[PDB]
């Protein structure tokens, strides 16, 4: 079957991001043309990660999300043996060289509180959550980045939810997380 979600995801997100998302979904055994809300979510999580890496220095962040499983773990191993940090139990999204810590990025359609707390159970790796309605929540209220960088990310999330709304896809997306 041919989605409206799939076609919208394709002409909304950047072709490289769509491809990286199709690769990750297929690696975990899922179909972008079947579970299309997950398709949109993966693209969003990716793009937010990339803007995050963009705000800041020239190369302050090492990008872990996007890479293939094996290579991502390789890079975190090299970081851990370089900075002396505990090899996380689960793959993070980035590493801050300035603050010497792995960052887990979060993008949720629930309360920033419940998604944080649920993710917080999954220990020195920073957590940072964003939301489609413009809210964010981060560990020790250390939001790592400039106010403008985070503002731009929030604006993007909101325009995405607007673009889904006018296509009547927003509600189906929301009642799925
Ligand atoms: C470096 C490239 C691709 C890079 C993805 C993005 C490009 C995006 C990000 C900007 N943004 C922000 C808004 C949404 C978006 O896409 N783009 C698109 C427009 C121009 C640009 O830079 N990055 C980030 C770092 C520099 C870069 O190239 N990856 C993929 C995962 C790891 C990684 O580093 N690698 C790495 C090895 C294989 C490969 O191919
Ligand atoms: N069963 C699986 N489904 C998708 N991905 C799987 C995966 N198993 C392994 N991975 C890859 C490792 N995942 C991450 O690193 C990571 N996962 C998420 C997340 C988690 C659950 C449901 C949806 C999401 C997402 F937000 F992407 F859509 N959010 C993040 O921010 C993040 O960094």
């Amino acid at each position: 079957r041919g989605s409206h979600m799939e076609d919208f995801v394709r002409q909304c997100f950047n072709p490289m991001i769509v491809e990286l998302a199709e690769k990750a979904m297929k690696e975990y055994g899922e179909d972008p043309k079947i579970e299309t809300n997950k398709f949109a979510a993966i693209c969003t999580h990716l793009e937010v990660c990339f803007m995050y890496s963009d705000g800041g220095s020239k190369h302050r962040f090492e990008i872990i999300e996007g890479r293939d499983r094996i290579m991502a773990w390789t890079v975190v191993n090299s970081i851990c043996n370089t900075t002396g940090v505990e090899k996380p139990k689960f793959l993070p999204d980035l590493y801050d060289y300035k603050e010497n810590r792995f960052i887990e990025i979060g993008v949720t359609r629930r309360e920033v509180h419940i998604y944080y707390l649920e993710k917080a159970n999954k220990e020195k790796t920073h957590i940072h959550i964003f939301s489609f309605t413009g809210e964010e929540m981060a560990t020790k209220a250390d939001y790592t980045l400039d106010e403008e960088s985070r503002a731009r990310i929030k604006t993007r999330l909101f325009t995405i939810r607007q673009e889904m709304a006018s296509r009547s896809l927003w509600d189906s997306f929301r009642q799925s997380e």
